């Protein structure tokens, strides 16, 4: 009968997405809980490993114990000043073994140190179980991304994580290209410059690419590793603490719970506010046992984040130096990352490249995932 089908993961910093190309199209394949991408984090318990939506889900209970991040380490040295700098905010632990970080938890009452490639084949194994429940037959064969800034040290880790998952890892491909493969932009058949504007959850990466005759060259990279939907969450947050104090004379910040609380509201309205001019937030005995409602415009959110959301040209003006290209040499303009959903930041990036169309129509958080699942299905063929 056919033959197995091969894989395309997008193995991102805080969630992953999976998809398998047959009958000449993309399928980006449902989790356990119905979910189409899945958190890439590991939690250690007293009586299990979790992956994914079980180990996001109860973070707020086993915070030190909960791994995420893990891409930020991968293929690094702990010397390294960007392990460094990260570790100073992460809930857990990371150690040295011999210039290697590793993350160190409990787990079943004992202390246990992985690698940070030793976390992501958790999660690819996870990613693989779940193409495996929906293809119905084991999955051997994969194409993993990764940022087009990775160094050879970071794409062999991640090409081991995937070799310790159980994966013949067919080709290490960069995200953007992923993104421009997606949109069918290698399929033209002259030389082209493609831009990749790419807003995560706590990652800022914009990428010029070159397409001449579909081979793919990376001719700059640019970005704010720090920078991402989390940091408007946090400026709504910030607002409404203020609002909370003046109407109230209380501050709720030193109470976890409350914290908690108001921030999963406020990352809801800020969704809400990408396709409506307005959102309410109202809370329940938020602190002090005071329901709290409250309402907050677009307009208002949009100058809460201003400086912000004016900062992303600054990584799309350094990458255009870096590559020696003036603006009006971009051929075409792609959008990754859920953070792109924003109208704000959709007009300033189509307004510095004078009007020029934004190629958004495939889901941002699953258009990487689509284009690895599309080359998986060529390079499946070919070594075939
Ligand atoms: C959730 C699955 C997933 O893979 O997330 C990856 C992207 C995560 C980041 O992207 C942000 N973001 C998103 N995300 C998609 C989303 C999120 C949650 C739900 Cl319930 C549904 C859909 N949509 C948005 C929107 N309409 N406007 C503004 N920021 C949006 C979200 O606040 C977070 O900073």
């Amino acid at each position: 009968m056919a033959k197995a089908a091969a894989i395309g993961i997008d193995l991102g910093t805080t969630y992953s997405c999976v998809g398998v190309f047959q009958h000449g199209k993309v399928e980006i394949i449902a989790n356990d809980q119905g979910n189409r991408t899945t958190p890439s984090y590991v939690a250690f318990t007293d009586t299990e490993r979790l992956i994914g939506d079980a180990a996001k889900n109860q973070v707020a209970l086993n915070p030190q114990n909960t791994v995420f991040d893990a891409k930020r380490l991968i293929g690094r040295k702990f010397g390294d000043p960007v392990v460094q700098s990260d570790m100073k905010h992460w809930p857990f632990q990371v150690i040295n073994d011999g210039d290697k970080p590793k993350v160190q938890v409990s787990y079943k009452g004992e202390t246990k140190a992985f690698y940070p490639e030793e976390i992501s084949s958790m999660v690819l194994t996870k990613m693989k179980e779940i193409a495996e429940a929906y293809l119905g037959y084991p999955v051997t064969n994969a194409v993993i991304t990764v940022p087009a800034y990775f160094n050879d040290s970071q794409r062999q880790a991640t090409k081991d994580a995937g070799v310790i998952a159980g994966l013949n890892v067919l080709r290490i491909i960069n995200e953007p290209t992923a993104a421009a493969i997606a949109y069918g932009l290698d399929r033209t058949g002259g030389e082209r410059n493609v831009l990749i504007f790419d807003l995560g959850g706590g990652t800022f990466d914009v990428s010029i690419l070159t397409i001449d005759d579909g081979i793919f060259e990376v001719k700059a990279t640019a970005g704010d590793t720090h920078l991402g939907g989390e940091d408007f969450d946090n400026r709504l947050v910030n607002h409404f603490v203020e609002e909370f104090k003046r109407k109230h004379k209380k501050d709720i910040s030193q109470n976890k719970r409350a914290v908690r609380r108001l921030r999963t509201a406020c990352e809801r309205a800020k969704r809400t506010l990408s396709s409506s001019t307005q959102a309410s937030l109202e809370i329940d005995s938020l602190f002090e046992g005071i329901d709290f409602y409250t309402s907050i415009t677009r307009a208002r959110f949009e100058e809460l984040c201003s400086d912000l959301f004016r900062s992303t040209l600054e990584p799309v003006e350094k990458a255009l130096r870096d590559a020696k290209l003036d603006k009006a040499q971009i051929h075409d303009l792609v959008l990754v990352g859920g953070s792109t959903r924003i109208p704000k930041v959709q007009k300033l990036l189509q307004d510095f490249f004078n009007g020029r169309d934004l190629n958004k129509s495939i889901n941002p958080d699953e258009a990487v995932a689509y284009g690895a699942a599309v080359q998986a299905a060529i390079l499946i063929k070919s070594t075939r």
